């Protein structure tokens, strides 16, 4: 019911770094945002609104956005591991085109 969620691996990006993000975490696919989550359970960290992305897009080994500068994360880049990039990406195209 919170929306589809993924397990992803964070890689370096100036954003990821200044927001101390390293290893394994859940992104989940909401109805209006993504949602950053760790285990304590699952604790949210950071969202990001869909109208404040700038861009996203994936391949076969990664998911990846860019988020704009009134996102509680700042701007720029955060890229993710992950063999679900396309299951992520029609996801996230979905919830957009339903907004």
């Amino acid at each position: 019911p919170l929306g589809s969620q993924f397990w992803v691996t964070v890689q370096r990006t100036e954003a990821a770094e200044r927001c101390g993000l390293h290893g394994s975490y859940v992104l989940r696919v909401e109805a209006e945002r993504l949602t950053l989550l760790t285990v304590g359970i699952l604790e949210p960290l950071l969202s990001w609104p869909y109208t404040l992305l700038r861009r996203y897009g994936r391949d076969k080994v990664m998911f990846s956005f860019e988020a704009g500068r009134r996102c509680p994360s700042g701007p720029g880049t955060f890229t993710f591991q992950t063999a679900q990039g396309n299951d992520i990406f029609q996801a996230v195209e979905t919830a957009i085109h339903r907004q």
